[PDB]
């Protein structure tokens, strides 16, 4: 596996905070909503990043995305405010729709993963 | 003393992030966890703040504690850094034990609730 369990756990707490802060500003009122695992997987596949995953990790696409986010943040490659703005600019009214929330959140996270993956690669000397 | 669920949900995301940052430094490696509702309720009663609400508002003790943290952070009464330090100073290994984590996490958050509560009164009154 290429997934560090610790990184994924840290990433889970981080992305939920970032998403809830983006949702709070988007709606103009304090709120929160747990990021579904399926939304993270949907984002990883939309960006094409899931094509680099080994078989052993195919059922853990969400954990992979979480660890990616955690790694970028711990290295100082992306700030809280910048992540929030990226998410917010892609949020839609479907965010308040249980029937379409999984897809909607995944769509809003896809651009964040692209930016994060690009910065990690560009950090290498 | 009001218990707005929206504010509680935001607080849940915020406290999970702050707690995961503290746990990460306490363990010396990237990790995370989610604060159980029961731990927040225990913290509230340990501080004795659970005296404010009613006997019927007992099922909302955890949510009330969360909402308080969110209110303080949103108002700018406490920073991420300071909240993380308060938590870490009160973390113990029992936090890693699944059979004792419930009470252990409540013990670590009690001091934070005390400070926040004092700042919410010493300012907003």
């Amino acid at each position: 596996s290429e997934i560090d369990k610790g990184l994924a756990k840290f990433g889970d707490s981080l992305i939920n905070f970032l998403y809830s802060l983006a949702l709070t500003e988007f709606l103009g009122k304090p709120t929160g909503d747990r990021v579904p695992n399926a939304s993270l997987a949907i984002a990883l596949e939309l960006t094409g990043l899931s094509k680099n995953l080994r078989r052993v990790d195919k059922h853990a696409k969400g954990d992979y995305a979480e660890a990616l986010i955690a790694k970028a943040w711990l290295m100082g490659l992306i700030s809280e405010r910048e992540a929030v703005e990226i998410i917010k600019k892609n949020l839609y009214p479907e965010v308040l729709d249980f029937s379409k929330k999984k897809e909607a959140i995944g769509r809003a996270l896809a651009p964040l993963l692209v930016i994060i993956s690009e910065r990690l690669y560009s950090s290498q000397v």
